[PDB]
């Protein structure tokens, strides 16, 4: 894709702090670009659309090549289109602006190059406000392994790069992206027959993806999912597997994820409204990627995690399921974890925790997000799922949300003042973000 010229493009500044120690951070001045996706595509000479909501213009847009040659990406009002604001360390992210839904955005370095974050034996912190976020949404603050460059040195006909958000990849291997590696989508286009303003092309784009936080006001989950190569990479049809192909594990990477959410480890009472964890207020999230040997080149084999809300440190409760133990993800965990709630070890096939940690190795993007889901209403994050299981059976009820919720025409309609704001991001040694 082009990088376009009719709204103009300025990063909005983002501050987060590296710690060295306990109460010892600098403050690094960063910014956030706005994902490729959510812009408009415009010709590059008329101004006029290469692409009107899930259709494609055949003059611009014969081929795959041809459409990236012909087409940019626009720039973005985040305000008054996406509304995305910041001020100081805090970004919001609003949900329905306009004809617009949610956002999604990355931390740069540069104005060209994302931030890389090496996760290996360290600890990354945010606050986070979820009081606004009812069932069916998902504020989601993740990694995934994209390029820092938003693929450019690789795709010469990327011209528009992580200046304007390209690049995206997660375990979900999406197609729903209408330029990859440097080529439009259009080919083998089936615009979505539930949303008037996205489709899914022949081409999906895969990578590893350390889910930290998927979170509403109700649940939360912390998910790890390997891919069989780590970093980037297009895939083609069906095989790309994950959600919206035919079949979602037909692919190389894992579209389901070792999670830890408490109340679907059995824990009801730790997270949500007047919980232990309050979402009517604000908390802080700190995550922790522990290695064997403790070293910045151990693998992988601990996540844990610990809230701060009112100067009080509260460890991740223990899982309340028969079979699966402690309050981390680790190897055994996992394993257990699939076993008792009878779903399938797509984590283990994909290469667990230490395909999750060459990942990490490879150096991995942040991501802030803000959506809702259009295949299966987030019931996955806060209801009984699948809808026709008994609540009771381990693995099934993962919030108070009633299996009704969360469609998209619904929530837009009735919650689209709602928003997440992340803060206070920090990232260092582990124990150097908060008061161990
Ligand atoms: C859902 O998860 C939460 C979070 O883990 C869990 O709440 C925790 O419950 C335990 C048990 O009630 C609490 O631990 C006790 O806390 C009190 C007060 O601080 C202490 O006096 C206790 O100390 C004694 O017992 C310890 C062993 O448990 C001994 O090591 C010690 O020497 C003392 O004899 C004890 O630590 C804990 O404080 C809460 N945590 C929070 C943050 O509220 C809850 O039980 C889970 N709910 C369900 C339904 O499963
Ligand atoms: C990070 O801090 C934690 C908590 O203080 C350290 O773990 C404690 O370590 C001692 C062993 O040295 C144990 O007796 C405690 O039970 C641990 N507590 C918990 C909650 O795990 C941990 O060692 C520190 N990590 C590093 C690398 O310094």
């Amino acid at each position: 894709q082009q990088a376009g010229t009719a709204t103009a493009e300025n990063h909005p500044p983002l501050t987060w702090q590296e710690c060295t120690a306990p109460g010892s951070c600098t403050t690094q001045n960063g910014a956030v670009v706005l994902d490729a996706n959510w812009r408009w595509v415009h010709d590059v000479n008329g101004y006029t659309n290469c692409y009107t909501g899930n259709t494609w213009d055949p003059t611009y847009c014969p081929d795959d090549e041809t459409c990236a040659q012909n087409c940019a990406l626009d720039g973005a009002d985040y305000e008054g289109t996406y509304g995305v604001t910041s001020s100081g360390s805090s970004l919001k992210l609003n949900f329905v602006t306009g004809s617009n839904v949610g956002s999604r955005l990355y931390l740069l370095q540069d104005d060209s190059t994302y931030q890389i974050f090496k996760l290996l034996n360290r600890e990354f912190s945010f606050d986070v406000d979820v009081s606004n976020l009812p069932c069916g949404l998902n504020g989601a603050l993740y990694f995934v392994a994209m390029d820092a460059d938003g693929g450019v040195s690789k795709y010469p006909n990327n011209k528009a790069g992580a200046k304007y958000g390209t690049g995206y990849c997660d375990s979900q291997c999406p197609r729903d992206l209408k330029f990859i590696d440097g080529e439009a989508n259009v080919e083998g286009w089936q615009p979505s027959s539930n949303n008037a303003n996205t489709g899914i092309g022949d081409h999906g784009s895969c990578c590893a993806e350390m889910d930290v936080w998927e979170a509403n006001s109700i649940s939360n989950a912390v998910t790890p999912h390997p891919c069989d190569t780590p970093g980037q990479t297009m895939c083609s049809g069906d095989d790309c597997g994950g959600t919206y192909s035919n079949d979602r594990y037909a692919g190389t990477c894992d579209p389901d994820g070792c999670d830890f959410n408490p109340y679907r480890m059995g824990n009801t009472s730790f997270y949500g409204p007047g919980k232990i964890i309050d979402t009517t207020k604000p908390f802080t999230v700190v995550t922790q990627f522990l290695t064997d040997d403790g070293t910045d080149t151990g693998t992988l084999s601990e996540i844990k995690r610990f809230y701060i809300q009112n100067s009080n440190v509260i460890p991740q409760p223990n899982s309340d399921i028969s079979g699966v133990t402690g309050n981390s993800i680790t190897t055994e965990f996992c394993t257990a974890q699939k076993q008792a709630f009878g779903d399938t070890d797509d984590f283990s096939q994909h290469g667990g925790l230490a395909k999750m940690g060459a990942a990490m190795q490879q150096g991995m993007v942040l991501v802030m997000s803000l959506w809702d889901d259009y295949a299966a209403q987030m019931l996955w994050l806060d209801s009984d799922y699948p809808t026709d299981a008994d609540p009771t059976t381990p693995g099934i009820a993962r919030g108070t949300c009633p299996t009704d919720s969360g469609v998209p025409s619904d929530v837009e309609s009735q919650s689209p003042n709602s928003y997440v704001t992340y803060s206070n991001i920090k990232f260092g040694p582990i124990n150097s973000t908060f008061t161990a």
